[PDB]
């Protein structure tokens, strides 16, 4: 009875194994655009992905991760609300069964079709596993996806999904450039939060871009052909792998823009 996204093991249940699920800085949250305040203290955001080295893509039974070599300073996120240098370790998505749902963060309660998470760790902590135990251990860059035109820089990801349909399957995924997943603007909201999957640790500075990327219906339909189950098991399509918005509690969402 492992955690997942169904009736019996979904987000409503996670607090039994992971009591921090009802904690003071859980993610995702609704971003109320009228209450978010412009913060002149935020430095410019720096997303330096030119030297990123992808290694592999993996179906972990809740999503797929595109993994990077993080053994040196190649693809880093700096600036904005962050102190120091955060190294890219992987990205993954959350998505829906229908185009009207799928994102984790919401914007004035609007749900997007999906949400990309580029996960980075604070190099002052030496490794990811140490970083997740710190309040400023991780920075996750969140990008909304809406359905419209195709995102060409996503298609390499879409085209390998057939090879990792079921839980535990992985595939070589070198030379993927995550710059092709970024929108034009780096305007963002930022707040302190958590991992949105177990273990739900409260170690993330969230940086959520205002501008969504557009992906095609055909692209998102291929995400929805993945399976939560492993090979040879009854098919459970990998859809609706998102946690809903959690209580904002004693937090302020800051905007980088006027
Ligand atoms: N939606 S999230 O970015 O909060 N998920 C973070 C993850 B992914 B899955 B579970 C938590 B552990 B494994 B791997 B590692 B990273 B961290
Ligand atoms: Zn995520």
């Amino acid at each position: 009875h492992h955690w997942g996204y169904g009736k019996h093991n979904g987000p409503e249940h996670w607090h039994k194994d992971f009591p921090i699920a009802k904690g003071e800085r859980q993610s995702p949250v609704d971003i109320d655009t009228h209450t978010a305040k412009y913060d002149p203290s935020l430095k410019p955001l720096s997303v330096s992905y030119d030297q990123a080295t992808s290694l592999r893509i993996l179906n972990n039974g809740h999503a797929f991760n595109v993994e990077f070599d993080d053994s040196q300073d190649k693809a880093v996120l700096k600036g904005g609300p962050l102190d120091g240098t955060y190294r890219l370790i992987q990205f993954h998505f959350h998505w829906g069964s229908l185009d009207g749902q799928g994102s984790e963060h919401t914007v004035d309660k609007k749900k997007y079709a999906a949400e990309l998470h580029l996960v980075h760790w604070n190099t002052k902590y030496g490794d990811f596993g140490k970083a997740v135990q710190q309040p400023d251990g991780l920075a996750v860059l969140g990008i909304f996806l809406k359905v419209g035109s195709a995102k060409p820089g996503l298609q390499k990801v879409v085209d390998v999904l057939d090879s990792i349909k079921t839980k535990g399957k992985s595939a070589d995924f070198t030379n993927f450039d995550p710059r092709g997943l970024l929108p034009e603007s780096l305007d963002y909201w930022t707040y302190p939060g958590s991992l949105t999957t177990p273990p739900l640790l409260e170690c993330v500075t969230w940086i959520v871009l205002k501008e969504p990327i557009s992906v095609s219906s055909e692209q998102v339909l291929k995400f929805r052909k993945l399976n939560f189950n492993g090979e040879g098991e009854p098919e459970e399509l990998m859809v609706d792998n998102w946690r809903p918005a959690q209580p904002l509690k004693n937090r302020q969402i800051k905007a980088s823009f006027k």
